[PDB]
This record gives C-alpha cells, sequence and structure tokens, in this order.
C-alpha cells in the first residue's frame, strides 16, 4: 500500500494546507518517493523541524521621517544569544548579543505530529503565534502572508517543504509573496552539494529566507545574516573594502564565527564575474522567473547596498541612508540610484557585444602576409584608433593569423608563435591608418612571421584581440559612451566570432575545417561573464596557449617549471577546484568534467573524448631532473595537466604500457614511438566515474 519512510531513497514533501485558531498553528502535508507512492512511518523522533514567520511589511524612522522596506520575513521562534567563544588574533569582528531565528523540533512535542497511515500527516506547532513579543516582537495580522517550513534529514536524503498562505482567506495564489530568486541561478556557479548547507539538510531558498531574517546576525562576529546582506558580503568576498576617518579604502572582510570559535573567512572568496556588478547573476527576470524578481531594483533596503558596500562607500560619503540619495523618483545632485549607476558599470560591456571586427583585402604581398581591418561599433560604424586600447605596454590589440585551426592551432616554434603571427594596431612598423576610412593596413614584412610554404588547403584564422576604451560613471555624468582612451578611461575587449576560411589563393568564401568540440565556452561565461582575464574577445585561448607553448617558472612546483597550455591554465586555476581553496565549499569542482567541457543531450561528456589528436605533442617539465623540457603524447598531456605533480611508478607504466610516452626529446620523436589505446577504456563515461561524477 505504501513505502517505509526507513527504506525509501526518495523523498518529496508537500504542504496541503494550514490554519490558525487563536495563535494555534496546524499544518497538512503529504510524503512520497519519485514515482508518487506514498511513504509511511515519521515520527517525531527522526530529525523533524518546522518554522513559521510572517511576510510583514516594515517601515523605518530614519530620522524625522519613515521609509517603506518592503516585506520582510519575521520568524515566530527567536533567540537571544551572547556571544561563545571568540577566537584571537581574528580582526574584522565585533561580538555582541544577536538575535537568531530557528525552527522548532517535533522531538520536544509528543502529540504534536499525527500520521494518518496514508502518506499524510499533520503537525501543529509549539509556539502560539497570536503575542510573540520576546525575544523578538512579531504583530500577527491575519491579512499578512505566512510561512511554514519543514526540514527533514534521513539517513539517505534531506529534504525541504515551504508553504506561503494568506490565513484570512487561505488563498496560497494571489496574495503577497518575497519571491526574489531561484537556485536555478545559483547552479550556474554552485555544485548543488555547496549549497546544501549546515547539516547538509538546508536546501531550499525559501528554507533560507524563513530562517535569515533581518533581525538576525552571529553574535561572535555582530555581522547580521540577513539572506540579502549575507549572500551579498559573502559574494563580494575579497573585494569588500571601507573607508576610515581619514578616507583611506581598508579591506572590510565579512567574517562568520562559529562552532569552537571556528573562522568563516570570506575575505577568501573571489567572485568569478567580470565585471561583478551584473546582478542579473542572481536576479534573473523574464519567463518563468520569481514574482518578484524586480525586488533589486524596488530601491527599499540600504542594508541590501550594505551588504556590498559597507557603511562609507567612498572618502566622501558621511549619511549611511542609501535610499534618500541613491533613487529613480528623486535621485541625489550629481548621482543615481544603483540600477543606472550599475547600469553605467555594465554599459561598456553590454555595447562591446556589438563591437566587431571587418577584414577585407586579405592576400600575400612580396611572400609577406598583408589584409585590412576595420573595428566597428553596435552600429556598424568604424571607430577611430583613439578608441582601440593597449591595455599595458606588453598587451595590445593585435590581430592574430592562425593556421592548422582545426588541429591545434600552429606549433610554438621560431615564426609560429602567438608574438611572430600577431600584429598590433599601433605598431606603426605592421601597421598604417587610413584616417579616411578609419582602416588599419597590416603588413607582415617587418616581423618575425614565418609563413607556411604553401597556405593552400589550410584552415587559417584571422583573430581580433581587440579592446575599446569607455569612460567611466560617477558625479554629474549622465551617460557611458566610448571615449577615446586616457589615463582616465577603461577598456572592454570587442565580442565577435574569429574569421575563419581555407586558403585557396583567390577568395575567403570557402567554409574551414572545424576543430573538434572540447569545452562549451557557455559554461565559462556563465561564471565569468563578460571576460575571463586578457584577450577576452570571446574565448579563443587556444590560439595562443598551445600544447608544446614555452614552459613557465613557478617555485612552489616540483622542478619550478610548469605548462602554458590553455588545458593547464583551466585545469590548474585555483578558483576550479575549491575543495582546500576560497572558504572550501566545492562551489567549484574541476573533477567535474562537465563543468567546462561539452556534453550532448544524454549528458555524455564528448568533450573529453580520447584520442581525437593523435598527432598532438605537449611540453611538460621533468619534476625530477630540474623541470628539464620533456614531451608527452596526446592523450598521456591532458591527463597530465593535473596528475603530473602527485604521479606514481606504476601509473607512469600504465601510461607506458598503453602507448603513452613521457620522455621525448621533440615533437617528432614522440609520434615516432608514440602509439596510445587509451580511448579503449578511458572513456568519457568511466572517465566521469573515475572523477566522482
Ligand atoms: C534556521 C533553521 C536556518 C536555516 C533554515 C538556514 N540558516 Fe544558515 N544560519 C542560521 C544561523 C542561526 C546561522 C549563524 C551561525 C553562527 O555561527 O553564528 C547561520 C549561518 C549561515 C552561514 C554562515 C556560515 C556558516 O555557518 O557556515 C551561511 C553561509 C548560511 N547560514 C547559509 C544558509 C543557506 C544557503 C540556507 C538555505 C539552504 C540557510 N543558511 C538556511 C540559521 C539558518
Ligand atoms: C547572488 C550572489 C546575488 C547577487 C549577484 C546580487 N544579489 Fe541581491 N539578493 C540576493 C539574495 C539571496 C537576496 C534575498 C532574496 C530574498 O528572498 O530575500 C537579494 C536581495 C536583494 C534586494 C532586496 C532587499 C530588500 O528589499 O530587502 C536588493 C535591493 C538587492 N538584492 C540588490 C542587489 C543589486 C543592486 C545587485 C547588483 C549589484 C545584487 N543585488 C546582486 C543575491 C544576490
Ligand atoms: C553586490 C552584489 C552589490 C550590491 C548588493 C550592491 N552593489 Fe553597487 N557595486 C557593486 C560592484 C561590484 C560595483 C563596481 C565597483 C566595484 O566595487 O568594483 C558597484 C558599484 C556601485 C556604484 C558606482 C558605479 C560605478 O560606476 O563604479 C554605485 C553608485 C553603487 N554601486 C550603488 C549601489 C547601491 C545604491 C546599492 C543598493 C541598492 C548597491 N550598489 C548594491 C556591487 C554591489
Ligand atoms: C547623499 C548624501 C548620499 C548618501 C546618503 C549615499 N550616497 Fe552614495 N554617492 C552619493 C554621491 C553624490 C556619489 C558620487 C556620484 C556617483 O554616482 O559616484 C555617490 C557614490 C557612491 C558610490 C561609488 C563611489 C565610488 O565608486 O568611488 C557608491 C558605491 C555608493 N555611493 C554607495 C552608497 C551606499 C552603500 C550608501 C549607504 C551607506 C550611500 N551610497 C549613501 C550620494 C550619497
Ligand atoms: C563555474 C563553475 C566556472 C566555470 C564554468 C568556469 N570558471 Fe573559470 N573560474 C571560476 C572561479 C570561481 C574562478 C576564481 C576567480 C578569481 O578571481 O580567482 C575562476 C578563475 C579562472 C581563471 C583565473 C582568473 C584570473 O586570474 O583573473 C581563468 C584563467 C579561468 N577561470 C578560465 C576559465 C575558462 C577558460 C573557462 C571555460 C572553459 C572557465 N574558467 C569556466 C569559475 C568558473
Ligand atoms: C595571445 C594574444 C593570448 C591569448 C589569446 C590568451 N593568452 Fe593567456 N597569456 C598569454 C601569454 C603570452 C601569457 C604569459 C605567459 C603564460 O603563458 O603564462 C599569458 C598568461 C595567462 C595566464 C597567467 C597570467 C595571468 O594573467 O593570470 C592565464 C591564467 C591565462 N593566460 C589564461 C588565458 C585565458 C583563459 C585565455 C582566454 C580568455 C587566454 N589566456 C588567452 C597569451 C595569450
Ligand atoms: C557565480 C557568479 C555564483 C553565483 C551565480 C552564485 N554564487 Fe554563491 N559563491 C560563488 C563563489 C565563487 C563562492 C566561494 C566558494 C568558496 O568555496 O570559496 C560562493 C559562495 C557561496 C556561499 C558560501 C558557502 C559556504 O560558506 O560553504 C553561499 C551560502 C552562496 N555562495 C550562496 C549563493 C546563492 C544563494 C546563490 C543564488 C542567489 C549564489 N550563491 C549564486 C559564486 C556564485
Ligand atoms: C574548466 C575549468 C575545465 C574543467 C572542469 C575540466 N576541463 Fe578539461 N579542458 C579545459 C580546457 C579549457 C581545455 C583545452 C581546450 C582547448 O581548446 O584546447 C581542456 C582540455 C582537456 C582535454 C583535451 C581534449 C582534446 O584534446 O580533445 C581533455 C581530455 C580533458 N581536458 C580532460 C578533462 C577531465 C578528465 C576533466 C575532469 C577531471 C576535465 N577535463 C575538467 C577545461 C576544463
Ligand atoms: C584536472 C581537471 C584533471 C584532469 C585533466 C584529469 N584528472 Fe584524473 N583526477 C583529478 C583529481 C583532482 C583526482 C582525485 C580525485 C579525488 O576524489 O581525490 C583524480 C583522480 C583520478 C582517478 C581515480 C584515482 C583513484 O585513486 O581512484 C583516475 C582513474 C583518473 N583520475 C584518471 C584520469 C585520466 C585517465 C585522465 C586523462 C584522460 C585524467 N584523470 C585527467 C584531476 C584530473
Ligand atoms: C584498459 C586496459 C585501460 C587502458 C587501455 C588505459 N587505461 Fe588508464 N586506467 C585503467 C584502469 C583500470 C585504471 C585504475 C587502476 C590502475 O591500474 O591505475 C587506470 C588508471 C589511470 C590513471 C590514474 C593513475 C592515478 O590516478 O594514479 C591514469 C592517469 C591513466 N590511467 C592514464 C592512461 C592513459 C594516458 C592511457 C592511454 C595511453 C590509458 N590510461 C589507457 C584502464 C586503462
Ligand atoms: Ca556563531
Ligand atoms: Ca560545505
Amino acid at each position: 500500500v505504501g513505502v517505509n519512510i526507513n527504506s525509501t531513497s526518495t523523498l518529496k514533501a508537500k504542504f496541503t494546507n494550514a490554519t490558525v485558531d487563536a495563535g494555534k498553528v496546524t499544518v497538512n502535508f503529504t510524503l512520497e518517493n519519485a514515482n508518487g507512492v506514498a511513504v509511511l512511518g515519521l515520527t517525531k523522533d527522526h530529525d523533524l523541524r518546522f518554522g513559521i514567520a510572517q511576510l510583514t511589511p516594515v517601515k523605518e524612522k530614519v530620522g524625522e521621517t519613515e521609509a517603506d522596506r518592503g516585506y520582510q520575513w519575521q520568524a515566530y521562534i527567536n533567540a537571544k544569544k551572547e556571544p561563545g567563544t571568540v577566537p584571537s588574533g581574528v580582526d574584522n569582528l565585533n561580538p555582541s548579543t544577536q538575535f537568531q531565528a530557528n525552527v522548532e523540533s517535533a522531538n520536544k512535542c509528543d502529540t504534536c505530529l499525527v500520521d494518518h497511515g496514508d502518506g499524510s500527516y499533520s503537525y501543529t506547532y509549539q509556539v502560539n503565534v497570536a503575542n510573540v513579543t520576546e525575544p523578538v516582537k512579531v504583530t500577527y495580522s491575519a491579512d499578512a502572508t505566512q510561512r511554514a517550513t519543514m526540514e527533514l534529514e534521513l539517513p539517505q536524503l534531506a529534504a525541504n517543504a515551504h508553504f506561503d498562505w494568506q490565513p484570512s482567506t487561505g488563498k496560497t495564489e494571489g496574495i503577497q509573496t518575497r519571491n526574489v530568486v531561484s537556485i536555478q541561478a545559483c547552479y550556474t556557479c554552485h555544485q548543488p552539494e555547496s549549497l546544501a548547507l549546515h547539516g547538509g539538510r538546508r536546501i531550499d531558498i525559501e528554507n533560507c529566507a524563513s530562517c535569515h531574517t533581518a533581525t538576525s546576525g552571529d553574535p561572535e562576529s555582530g555581522n547580521s545574516i540577513e539572506f540579502t546582506y549575507m549572500i551579498h558580503a559573502i559574494h563580494k568576498g575579497g573585494e569588500r573594502h571601507t573607508f576610515d576617518a581619514t578616507g583611506a579604502q581598508v579591506p572590510a572582510p565579512y567574517k562568520i564565527i562559529g562552532y569552537g570559535g571556528k573562522v568563516i573567512d570570506y575575505g577568501k572568496v573571489h567572485y568569478p564575474q567580470k565585471p561583478a556588478a551584473d546582478c542579473a547573476a542572481c536576479h534573473v527576470e523574464g519567463a518563468g522567473a520569481p514574482a518578484n524578481a524586480d525586488l533589486f531594483k524596488a530601491d527599499l533596503s540600504n542594508q541590501a547596498c550594505i551588504g556590498c558596500h559597507t557603511e562609507k562607500p567612498s572618502a566622501h560619503h558621511s549619511s549611511t541612508d542609501c535610499m534618500a540619495c541613491h533613487n529613480a523618483t528623486k535621485p541625489y545632485g550629481g548621482t543615481g540610484s544603483a540600477a543606472k549607476r550599475h547600469g553605467d558599470v555594465m554599459k561598456a560591456y553590454n555595447d562591446s557585444l556589438g563591437y566587431k571586427a571587418k577584414f577585407s583585402n586579405i592576400g600575400i604581398k612580396n611572400n609577406a602576409l598583408t589584409f585590412d581591418v576595420q573595428i566597428l561599433d553596435n552600429k556598424d560604424q568604424p571607430i577611430g584608433k583613439e578608441f582601440i586600447s593597449d591595455p599595458s605596454a606588453y598587451t595590445k590589440s593585435s590581430i592574430y593569423f592562425s593556421w592548422g585551426i582545426d588541429k591545434d592551432y600552429p606549433a610554438y616554434t621560431a615564426g609560429s608563435r602567438y608574438s611572430d603571427r600577431g600584429f598590433a594596431l599601433s605598431n606603426s612598423k605592421v601597421s598604417t591608418y587610413n584616417e579616411a576610412t578609419k582602416t588599419f593596413t597590416i603588413d607582415s614584412t617587418n616581423s618575425n612571421l614565418k609563413l607556411p610554404a604553401d597556405l593552400t588547403g589550410m584552415n587559417v584564422e584571422l583573430y581580433a584581440g581587440v579592446a575599446t576604451c569607455f569612460n567611466k560613471g560617477g558625479y554629474g555624468v549622465e551617460d557611458v559612451v566610448a571615449t577615446p582612451c586616457s589615463t582616465d578611461t577603461r577598456y572592454a575587449y570587442i565580442q565577435d566570432q574569429p574569421f575563419r576560411f581555407k586558403w585557396n589563393g583567390t577568395d575567403t568564401n570557402s567554409a574551414a575545417e572545424k576543430r573538434r568540440a572540447i569545452i562549451d565556452t557557455a559554461k565559462c561565461s556563465g561564471c565569468h561573464n563578460k571576460e575571463i582575464v586578457h584577450y577576452d574577445n570571446g574565448v579563443n585561448c587556444q590560439a595562443c596557449h598551445t600544447p608544446d607553448k614555452g614552459l613557465k617558472t613557478d617555485n612552489t612546483y616540483p622542478g619550478t617549471k610548469v605548462p602554458t597550455s590553455f588545458a593547464w591554465k583551466a585545469h590548474e586555476s585555483e578558483g576550479h577546484y575549491l575543495k582546500y581553496a576560497g572558504v572550501q565549499s566545492g562551489t567549484v569542482l574541476k573533477t567535474d568534467c562537465a563543468t567546462c567541457h561539452t556534453a550532448d543531450k544524454s549528458n555524455v561528456v564528448t568533450g573529453i573524448a580520447l584520442g581525437r589528436s593523435p598527432e598532438r605533442a605537449w611540453l611538460y617539465g621533468d619534476i625530477k631532473n630540474n623541470g628539464a623540457v620533456i614531451w608527452v603524447s596526446s592523450d598521456a598531456g591532458a591527463c597530465l595537466s593535473c596528475h603530473q605533480k602527485y604521479l606514481s611508478d606504476a601509473a607512469k607504466s600504465h601510461i607506458e604500457t598503453n602507448g603513452g610516452i613521457l620522455n621525448g626529446t621533440s615533437a617528432a620523436d614522440v609520434q615516432t614511438r608514440a602509439s596510445e589505446s587509451c580511448a579503449t577504456c578511458h572513456t568519457p563515461s568511466q572517465l566521469m566515474e573515475a572523477h566522482g561524477n
């Protein structure tokens, strides 16, 4: 007739209805598995807890007036907490008495929970919601929306459930809500486990909001743990700063002190988004978005701003009433609302999404490469050289010519390096600017380019690693627009696809051969947003960062020599493996190859398919012979982008027994002795399972 709770591998809790009788709350809910079969045997002695809160309209008296704060969750269960253990030698703390909302455990009431034997249950709260005054007062209103929450922790799973309803009417639809964000936006950056918080027993956003209330804080740090403030502060991370009385910028890390005085220092957090002002990463709007998704522009909260900017966001700030000056209805002189000012930041990047390069007159003059190039805005109009950016003296807006782009791009040797195939628009030796057409003419004559003997049949590419200058928002600045580069401007890379074709000697109309699918760049962009690190015209890093690219010195690494390949840069990046980095939440784990690599509709990681480029030879350093230049076969070198440092003898023999090379003197040497059969066993599916997926 049903299935026992202590045996079921899946569980779904659903509230059906709720009732309030003179402060007495009774909720009704059902338990079911994935198939929908009733789950029986839930007792009070299971890790079963319940919360109850009101969505209360809040006004705040700020001086001689009241400001609307919208609706805030107020739990009926709160406790007053004096600070427990506070660690010493830890800065940025201010221990003080704080309130904390809580749930009530069912095991405290012998007659509160009823099993109906059919998969449905009824729970009567131990708290009376009619007159809660201490330690935190909640003025009950039957017209106000109430939220019941339940959390359940079993051996095999943890479950949450919530229920919003209006007591006066019994409506669950068409009532005041505070549905702002969705867990799906969080999952764009977060491993689901990294958001299974506390015991791993708290999963749903609605549960978070029910307990992380505006009146709650951490006693041992003195920090607010209000849902909005906390999440903002956390993600501002190491970029959270403030200004003292002298007007100097000082770090303001958000720290939470917990059990035994342990320190979670969110100053260690590095938010991956560039720029970091795009609210939409969490505040998603559109079809299927939460009802109140536009609350981040309602301008009803100062705490919300303070979460990221603190109370002194500049040397010139003195008042803390953020909404008095930063709003849309009646802004302060010289400034604007958050939406507008944050909008100013985004403007340059949003514009650059419509910026592209137009190539023309491609050919050969005196056995040298030549071509014309224009840089277009989002009106399809050319921009002057004054707007073209040179970010540094070593990083310049340049055009990069590539060949063998369907394989692994040109080899890193004299004449075919990124620096040999690149041409800066500001370098008069190779670049000439026509002012009447706003067009650059490039000639490879005065360079170190070693063009292949015959380009016929080759899949070539012209890549525009180009950025454009824009002004910044600020006092009295109404609009952010393209601005000739200066000491006060900022740059943003243009965003287009590299121009690719098959060389025939006559035209650029013949399509080029496609390279294998390796990574899904939309995944890259999901976490990083507009740009990643440098040369951020899309994700075309593999044009410079080749498998045979020169070794780099890293004194913290065995042999003091590390590769510089694209795969290495991504596989080795600290933020891609947050197990012992950051706050160790495992938010990003490189072990999950589907984080970056291409996967089909059936969730098969096709991007890590082996043996698709047998002719490839990687460049590594021998961790024994002081980072001595060695050469590694195709599939092995892909594995050694993570496995090199702690590599065992048996593992080495495993490579070699199966056709692998780990001691080449050259690439040709490798191709001679290489005969890999790795794709027979190490398949995409078994590689995922081997890494814990
Ligand atoms: C009440 C039953 C809560 C629920 C539901 C959620 N949180 Fe929680 N959280 C709660 C308290 C009382 C505290 C203070 C702990 C302290 O040391 O003072 C916290 C703390 C956090 C933190 C800080 C770091 C940490 O404790 O590890 C975070 C990041 C946090 N809470 C997140 C969080 C999330 C995402 C929740 C929904 C899944 C959530 N909390 C629910 C109380 C309660
Ligand atoms: C994910 C890391 C977020 C980023 C990026 C931004 N916000 Fe946010 N915001 C986040 C959460 C979890 C919440 C609470 C949702 C809830 O159910 O309560 C919020 C809420 C806000 C609010 C509303 C505050 C209130 O009315 O009480 C505002 C005004 C707000 N956030 C502003 C804001 C802005 C301007 C952002 C871009 C700079 C931004 N947020 C980013 C999580 C995240
Ligand atoms: C974290 C998700 C934030 C929230 C919440 C708020 N702001 Fe913000 N702001 C954030 C970033 C990453 C930046 C870019 C500057 C930086 O610190 O890196 C900003 C910037 C501003 C600015 C200046 C705009 C500019 O051109 O630099 C203003 C005036 C501003 N922010 C105001 C503001 C207000 C009023 C907020 C509450 C509604 C608010 N911010 C929240 C990150 C975050
Ligand atoms: C009127 C007295 C204001 C109050 C109250 C707050 N802000 Fe402000 N802010 C104000 C002006 C005139 C300016 C300069 C114009 C501009 O848009 O930059 C600012 C600027 C900021 C900034 C950006 C500063 C910088 O990037 O160097 C931020 C991040 C900011 N304001 C945030 C902020 C917060 C969090 C506030 C509440 C504590 C707040 N402002 C109040 C005017 C006024
Ligand atoms: C979320 C699961 C991510 C995906 C998908 C990608 N990256 Fe990432 N990356 C992420 C984080 C949290 C960080 C740390 C940010 C920091 O400032 O330290 C990073 C970091 C990088 C870096 C270094 C950035 C820097 O030094 O400024 C690089 C070069 C990088 N990531 C590359 C990269 C590429 C090419 C990706 C697509 C295959 C990609 N990342 C995806 C989180 C996430
Ligand atoms: C040629 C114009 C390049 C493009 C396109 C990309 N990178 Fe790069 N990068 C290049 C050089 C010559 C160097 C210095 C030596 C080295 O190989 O390390 C770098 C450096 C990096 C680094 C480390 C240094 C740093 O700034 O953090 C990283 C993490 C890196 N490169 C990653 C990276 C990514 C993600 C790219 C696509 C957006 C990318 N590079 C493109 C040359 C070139
Ligand atoms: C990419 C831009 C992210 C988005 C979208 C969200 N989060 Fe995030 N979060 C991100 C990083 C890089 C980190 C640091 C992780 C580390 O281990 O260093 C975090 C951290 C958190 C935490 C703290 C977890 C812990 O202390 O154990 C929480 C509670 C958290 N993030 C919550 C959260 C929510 C609710 C989001 C949706 C509104 C969300 N994050 C989105 C990066 C990103
Ligand atoms: C994002 C941080 C990644 C994670 C997570 C994983 N990989 Fe990756 N890998 C990444 C990049 C940017 C590249 C190079 C892309 C390019 O254009 O050259 C790679 C490369 C590989 C390859 C080579 C595939 C081929 O040549 O056809 C393999 C086989 C590979 N990576 C394996 C792999 C595994 C097993 C992972 C889980 C442990 C994994 N990758 C995660 C970026 C990222
Ligand atoms: C960085 C993204 C990696 C790439 C590329 C490859 N591997 Fe990996 N692997 C990586 C880590 C951090 C770990 C440890 C896992 C853990 O939970 O601690 C592993 C582990 C394995 C294992 C299992 C080892 C064990 O003792 O059980 C296997 C069998 C394995 N890796 C194989 C493998 C192969 C064949 C790869 C090239 C195709 C490869 N990995 C790439 C990180 C990374
Ligand atoms: C079937 C006979 C396989 C062939 C062909 C290849 N691999 Fe393998 N690999 C296989 C198993 C059953 C295991 C785990 C047990 C073991 O004997 O190691 C592995 C392990 C690896 C590892 C992980 C080593 C470690 O984490 O210490 C790596 C890095 C690895 N294998 C690489 C590799 C390469 C490059 C291959 C093609 C030349 C290859 N393997 C083939 C099964 C089989
Ligand atoms: Ca605490
Ligand atoms: Ca965790």
